[PDB]
């Protein structure tokens, strides 16, 4: 399937670090 979505949920906690 293209649940890819995950991978993109663990980009998004990077983002916290520079947030």
């Amino acid at each position: 399937a293209k649940k890819v979505f995950k991978r993109l949920e663990k980009l998004f906690s990077k983002i916290w670090n520079w947030k």
